């Protein structure tokens, strides 16, 4: 009836909560980070971040909208974010920002991570430190 949920095994039951849970994301970014692939977990928060921007404050959408572009989305980006560039916008995302652009993109990272590292962390410490340690 989704009126109560597991603890962090909520985690395993589905990636959302993995990545709508502070605990989960941040287990799940320590390990993605320390070989730096968080370009897609850090993504989809650029995006969530600049959905998280009222469309009133066009002003803070622009700003946004450089920074994320820059960082994943600039041909010389530090974290290439991989995402179908040929069809992207381009100097059209930093003409008009609004908090509804990058969201194709967005679910892009979602679910090229949503069957990758996803399965992966679950396999991964941490995850288990918090969930048992009894085993049975």
């Amino acid at each position: 009836s989704m009126t109560e949920e597991q603890p962090v095994a909520s985690w395993a039951l589905s990636f959302e909560r993995l990545l709508q849970d502070p605990l989960g994301l941040a287990y799940f970014t320590e390990f993605l980070k320390k070989e730096f692939s968080a370009e897609n977990v850090t993504f989809w928060k650029a995006c969530e971040r600049f959905q998280q921007i009222p469309a009133s404050d066009t002003q803070q959408l622009a700003q946004e909208a450089r920074n994320i572009y820059q960082e994943f989305l600039s041909s010389q980006a530090l974290s290439p974010v991989n995402i179908d560039r040929q069809a992207w916008l381009g100097e059209e995302v930093l003409a008009e920002p609004r908090p509804d652009m990058f969201r194709a993109q967005q679910l892009q990272i979602f679910n090229l991570m949503k069957f990758d590292s996803y399965a992966r962390f679950v396999k991964s410490p941490l995850y288990r430190e918090c969930l048992l340690a009894e085993a049975e």
